[PDB]
């Protein structure tokens, strides 16, 4: 909402009322923030004690961006207050670096006010010391969830939760400015980005939308003049196009012919997305990365009707605990 809101006014009164609903109830005495409901968004490395003390530190930072965006709409001092009480919190608690979705969150949502802080400026060189990058001068640049260890590795993989810190570091950097630190880091997401959103989870998803956005009115906006032609290997020629201010965003073209692809480009400039998203089918999950205990099947009962039983537990990694997973989906795709 505090979002929407420059675009279309918001009750105000509601994102009052609202506001006023998270502050009055749910912040305890050292300014944290804590969870009513059930619900677990996420789940974090941690131990049965260090996991929680993680998540605390999750929910605040977390918050004091939702209200840290709808703030303007109701500076009421009684929030305001409340803001301070629970960034003292962020800032006397993170630092002694838990994990890398801890240290980046945290970043971008103290980073929302009061860029000056000492504190907040040692949590994000403490930030950038996580820094992981590649090709030199540094082509490639995110972050993953290293705590610890850090294999700096890039594996074709890229987890949602990869993308989401990343993006909460991309969002701190540019409410710092710091332009120049930041595009290793978008050429590393917009490389990542399926066509369409953002691809994993829906968190992610957002804040790295809100980066690439808020960067594309940021820096100097460049003019599309780029030839964009696409081949495949061996095969020959397919589709090509100019590439302007009135041709962009051009049709998702079909690649029919079992061949490599070869996209380049001319001389011109601008700056140009090519993503190919491929699709088939697998027999079989033998290969795949269990993470989840399954079992199934199917029975009988009185009268007779057949039912299906279907069950789960959880693969917990190895920094994760036997707290058992977050919000999660079962999908049970019936026999035709």
């Amino acid at each position: 909402l505090g979002q929407v809101n420059k675009y279309v006014e918001q009750n105000q009164n509601s994102i009052c009322n609202s506001l006023l609903w998270l502050v009055e109830n749910y912040q305890l005495d050292n300014g944290s923030f804590k969870e009513n409901s059930q619900y677990q968004p996420i789940k974090l490395q941690g131990t049965l004690p260090v996991e929680a003390r993680e998540n605390s530190l999750y929910l605040t930072a977390f918050t004091v961006i939702g209200i840290r965006k709808a703030f303007d709409i109701c500076p009421l001092v009684k929030i305001d207050t409340a803001l301070i009480k629970a960034d003292n919190f962020l800032l006397e608690n993170t630092l002694p670096a838990q994990s890398t979705f801890t240290l980046a969150i945290s970043a971008y949502a103290l980073s929302l006010g009061d860029k000056t802080h000492p504190q907040f400026r040692s949590i994000v060189s403490a930030l950038k010391r996580e820094a992981l990058v590649k090709g030199n001068p540094p082509i490639y640049r995110f972050w993953k969830d290293n705590l610890q260890h850090k294999d700096s590795s890039v594996p074709n993989t890229g987890t949602a939760r990869m993308v989401e810190t990343t993006a909460y570091a991309l969002l701190t950097s540019l409410n710092l400015k710091d332009i120049n630190y930041v595009n290793p880091v978008i050429k590393w997401l917009s490389e990542e980005q399926r066509y369409g959103g953002g691809f994993y989870s829906t968190q992610d998803t957002i804040n790295a939308i809100e980066g690439l956005t808020e960067y594309s009115l940021l820096v100097k906006q460049l003019r599309l003049s780029m030839d964009i032609d696409v081949s495949y290997k061996h095969k020959g020629a397919l589709h090509n196009y100019k590439m302007t201010d009135k041709n962009f965003l051009g049709r998702p073209v079909e690649v029919l012919l079992n061949d490599d692809l070869i996209v380049s480009t001319g001389f011109g400039s601008g700056l140009a997305t090519v993503h190919v998203t491929t699709v088939v089918h697998k027999t079989s999950t033998s290969e795949e990365v269990c993470s989840f205990y399954l079992k199934i099947d199917t029975q009988d009962i009185e009268s007779d009707y057949k039912r299906i039983v279907a069950c789960a537990s959880y693969k917990p990694s190895r920094e994760e605990s036997s707290s058992g997973s977050s919000h999660a989906v079962m999908d049970i795709s019936l026999p035709t």
